[PDB]
């Protein structure tokens, strides 16, 4: 379920505004925190009687000398200075000057706002002339102990209605829903704008016009013949209704409610389907069971009575028809024309969910042999030998099995700039955080090289950089060992935080190499660009003159 | 359903030109209102006979002094400029020169076109030698109710006529299809040049040609037994096909159509079923239901009849196959062939449609499902912590749930430029029409701003921008209240009708900024790029030194 | 099935890294072959010592003159070097100086790793103070063998053992997965990280581990009535479902796989169903039997038995229901609900992949009359002349018929670029080999051509370029003739290893053509651009003139 996380540290001053805002009593707000009090917000009706815009005014210190002229005192002006240090309300006498210079009645009013630790926070300038978690690790697992125990009621009311006319089994049951309306009011909510809301003074008027009526009129236990009034206790089904999204995050759960429903929906037909046999009697289908099961009428047995409704009414809405039991009478048909009618709607729109399900938890397999195709297509089109053949097949199993088919770019640019930035720096935190020039470096850069960064996997026997290729880029080795080789002769092997390349620098133009740089292991690593890196310490001069000198790349080329 | 809007103002002189086009006697036109008559129109036979072509004619005062020489009289020419100041019919005996210079013999005729209003506006000079609308409140209702009373003669007729051989409740309804055919000729209709056609002289045609002759014999009650001929009020179901455009708008109406339907295919067939076995008597099924319900021949009940007829018809063509009730003679079972056939068509068919239907009207949760899934992969592969993973996850279902899943960009850019400037226009509406500078701005600039501008909503919490980054951007707050930070010291808050960034003309390049800038409610806001609003103040000159005097950036930032 | 490769010939040094990383031994290493032994790799403990990180120890010669100063002797630093000459282990009593320029306890150790050959190749100087392979000809149709009497073993042993309470065919399929334990341990297997893993001394664990215990109890035939044990040979179905990734590469198998089980699932259902009737004997289905085939209680025939209790279980779990036989007591009517259940579960998704796979099969008409639609309305809509509409048509089914509606470029770029320059180089062969310009070249070269070459086939009668056609292109025949024409005068052909344009150097833009170049048979061939080519010889000058030089393209135009 979605969270609406919190509501930030200074929303105490949104509402305040929100309050002399329909008062309209004009005023202006500065933080004791910063320095000399600056002018951190100010409305529109302050603006208009000095002349003074919000551009002008904004970041000015609470003084105020521009709204200060020949007319104002110096006793009376120091005593609002004095009066923002000792934090006292105070009704200040005093006149103030326009951009024009005009002197006008005035009368000041300062509020300091005391926070819940206890030091002075704001100054807001009036003018005028038990608790539980919806979240939580026992809220989770018990919202699916209430699912268990609603199946229960809607399985087991129906054979005690219609079928009678477990002593301490159902008063444990019936009582917990009594309990349920009390957990309601404790656990939290969410709003679209109210952002979860505790203390229980508030959620109480949201549960009455949410889902009291309904939840409310199912636990009712009233012992005043009939009891057929117990077909109240379905109405708690709908505790599973409106929390239905709770239930979809588990996809495989999904075909447990679709096929758990189906057998429910035949229950209540094999119990409606009995109930129609009894309700008139003169000859139709319960006499007939009567001969084939040799007990006529004595009786059949009751037992035999609900497995053959359910096995009928099975029968009619799966749409196979068997006719050992089959109605008769104008009511019976009635009723199989209805069975019909919405098992004709439930075999086709019941299963055609399932048919999805089945795909959407096994979408693995789904595109993997498309996809497989696709290669072997390709194959056959250009005619690949075997050498080559195996490159393509081990890279598009490796990279399909190391990512399960996940477009890992197209998914991340659906996210803004900032949130990419962060997804980023948390991919490439093994470099940026643990290495000399990354460290020395602003948290406005980090942020704009992770963009530009590349997490580009490699694994063994693969060949990155070839001999008298251009560098175009420059290399991290996060796992692993990297050889460097130059005609099957071993240089040098280059394990985890360690550099290749060339120094951007030297002689500013893409270089060649010397030889090949293979993989041993899954040596997974990542990649940027000169031409990416060229456009950052242009716009940083402070950290470029510092990442040069610091950085020192392992394997120079040539 | 689609509408034709209008005929422009101007379409009277298009019509004066296809007249003249087939007659060939050449002409020009001239406007009054605009000063001194310029030449707006002229045909290629105009043009040829004085030489000079469009290029050179269009936009030349009504006199036309190129057409005068030495041979043309000053009492005659002047009767001319006369002529179109007091709007009068004259011919003007009087001779022209051509573009070479060579006299011949011509005669002028001006014609006003005195429109509506009363007062002169064209001026073609000839040279020779009760109703109602169809998408109206009324008329929107009224197609369903016509639906619906078509639903009881495809019903109520079939019974009535296989069964007997309701008294006021039948002329009610076949009255009204007489007043149909009356509704039809007054209601408007759209040809797809014809934008809408008033006026009952021109509809009566289009009726007669389209749909009269079959809707006619529909409404035709005519008393002369054999009362079997009251099988063409089926016809009366062509009003519906023909307007089949009209219901499905509303999708989930859609479901009540292909259901309702698949009743009547069963409940025909059932009629036809019991007509099978009055017409041939000598055995077969309905013998054999005198034994079931225990009826034999007197003879069994009518409603029974007709009951184990759509019970056996239901059961065949829902493909269950009860066998209570079942074929035995040749004529039977040519019918449940028949059936089974037709049944196997519409069983696949029509409930391929409600498979399609269910996952239309539950869309949102189909693409929602699958969305999900790929940020659950993306956070399995990458493995992220929950602190930046709740901000992925509410980012996603806020996302979501502000746009229903909707490709807000993608779907803008499949109209032109014109109506994308359009729908940009009225989204930024807020800001464009309701600020200083902006309000002092020519319109051809709104529209261009408008397509280089960004809807960029915030959530509370978020962090648009951070410390030390490069400000691309500039931002217009319309919703909400947005702080401004640096190391958690509030510098000042912003609501609504506010500017932050900085001045793109300081030091003409991307400055660095104070701090964060985060939202305290849905801050919903605007953006553009200072690479965009470069482009637009180049194109005009005008309105550039005119936008940064009167704006004024309430942040600026370093 | 998917393969490791190998692990390459010197992660023999990877591993003992490993050894001393763990036991923290400061240690270096340098190769032997590359002329006088330079570090190719040295950990951080030997780098903290002297003070000289890998940026200024990599590739330096493993005398380590940095390393000596004044306190070192003459005669024991000139034993380090004749070491490694010799090829033997010293334990070298020396001192060492760090960068600062301090004495130290040390004492230095070679030990050379002699190769399988015999050969010394690397020196690691330390510092302190029968088989089978499974994807093989034999394994591959082998692993289908098993399959086919895994099938035997399935719907034999439930036809033995409810029936009965084929002597020589029953011991020599038991006596077969005996030995498939023993392949199992001689056979290969692929882990992720262990790239196969020959020599039986590694997989035993892995079997054990794996799947042993399941498959040895598969495997034990014992001899101690209740011959019902045997219902362990049904565990041997294990074998195929953890080896389903094998069977589903042949697409059109999969259809038999899927339809072979419906038959098992209907088979075990049967033989369950004839077991109801026997265990529970007071009027079922079974004396109900007698009667249809004349042989009540002697009895009924065992072949009969089978056939009808198979047919029903059919006949329940298609959702057909005929009713020749049918349930009627209650454990009857469990079981049939029972089917009814799982068959409404296979129905849906059984067959609902056999209508994905038959898309899958016949995929190339699907997407095919899809696409030709396109084509017809694209023509609708323009209103496309014959001369004109062949071209298109016949362009469409050549070009669908070459690469079987393949996207062989979108393919190629989910590759990597080292990769992708594989895939164009194994295509362009027929030009970059066996051409004396394209001969003369380095092989960095010839990858970065490869990326910007394009595989552009052309069939008979088709209009390259056109005259007065401005020659972006360069173009080279690979195969078929292709003529020059200038307003039907055949100017030459040319055949294959061909080349037609200009020369990019003669004026530096790009010049008209002579007139037209058409293809006589299938005549294909390749393209670049000039604008491609400038780029390529501008990163390697060494290759550029030379490339001119020899190349002498064999139609200059203007």
């Amino acid at each position: 379920v979605r969270r609406g996380h919190v509501a930030p540290q200074n929303t105490f001053l949104d509402t305040i505004i929100r309050k002399f805002e329909g008062q309209s009593r004009k005023f202006i707000i500065a933080n004791a925190r910063v320095e000399n009090c600056a002018v951190i917000y100010c409305n529109d009706g302050f603006c208009e009687l000095c002349g003074y815009s919000r551009a002008e005014v904004m970041q000015r210190p609470c003084t105020c000398d521009f709204l200060h002229g020949p007319r104002t005192q110096r006793r009376a002006a120091a005593q609002i200075a004095q009066a923002l240090l000792g934090a006292e309300e105070r009704k200040v006498e005093i006149a103030f000057y326009r951009k024009d210079g005009s002197c006008f009645l005035c009368l000041v009013d300062v509020v300091p706002v005391k926070n819940e630790d206890g030091a002075v926070i704001m100054f807001i300038l009036n003018f005028e002339v038990w608790t539980i978690l919806h979240y939580s690790p026992f809220k989770a697992v018990w919202d699916w102990l209430i699912l268990l125990l609603v199946i229960y009621t809607a399985v087991f009311t129906p054979y005690s209605a219609a079928f009678l006319l477990l002593a301490v089994v159902d008063l444990i049951v019936d009582i917990m829903f009594i309990v349920d309306i009390l957990i309601n009011f404790r656990t939290t909510y969410v709003n679209a704008n109210e952002e979860v809301v505790s203390h229980p003074g508030r959620i109480a008027v949201h549960y009455f016009k949410g889902w009291f009526l309904i939840d409310m009129v199912a636990a009712i236990p009233f012992d005043l013949l009939i009891g057929l009034l117990k077909t109240a206790r379905l109405l708690r089904l709908v505790r599973v209704a409106r929390k239905l999204d709770r239930y979809s995050e588990y996809g495989a759960a999904v075909l447990f409610l679709l096929m758990c429903t189906f057998a429910l929906i035949a229950h209540w037909l094999a119990c409606i389907w009995y109930a129609i046999g009894n309700m008139e009697q003169p000859i139709g289908w319960l006499h007939n069971l009567g001969d084939q099961i040799g007990k006529p009428y004595g009786g059949p047995s009751i037992k035999d009575k609900y497995v053959t409704a359910l096995y009928f009414t099975f029968s009619s809405l799966t749409s196979v028809g068997f006719g050992n039991v089959s109605p008769n009478t104008n009511s019976e048909k009635i009723f199989s024309i209805c069975v019909m009618l919405i098992g004709s709607l439930m075999y086709a729109s019941i299963f055609g969910n399932v048919s999805a399900i089945i795909q959407r938890l096994y979408s693995g397999t789904a595109r993997y042999h498309t996809q497989m195709l696709r290669v072997r297509e390709f194959i056959r089109f250009h005619q690949i030998p075997n050498p080559l053949r195996q490159r393509l097949e081990e890279y598009f199993q490796h990279a399909w099995s190391y990512t399960n088919g996940i477009d890992m770019n197209a998914v991340l640019k659906g996210f803004p700039e900032c949130l990419q930035a962060d997804i980023c720096l948390h991919l490439n935190r093994s470099l940026l955080q643990h290495c000399k020039p990354f460290r020395g470096a602003t948290k406005g850069c980090l942020r704009a090289l992770a963009m530009k960064f590349k997490t580009t996997h490699a694994p063994p026997g693969d060949t990155l950089v070839h001999a008298g290729d251009l560098l175009t880029a420059l290399y991290f080795i996060s796992r692993g060992s990297i050889e460097i080789l130059r005609g099957d002769v071993v240089v040098a092997i280059l394990g985890k935080n360690d550099i290749f390349g060339e120094p951007l620098n030297l002689y500013a133009r893409p270089g060649k190499s010397n030889g090949d740089v293979r993989a041993l292991t899954y040596c997974d690593l990542h990649k940027i660009h000169r031409d990416d890196l060229l456009e950052v310490l242009d716009m940083y001069p402070e950290f470029s003159d510092h990442f040069w000198s610091s950085l020192e790349i392992t394997f120079n080329l040539r």
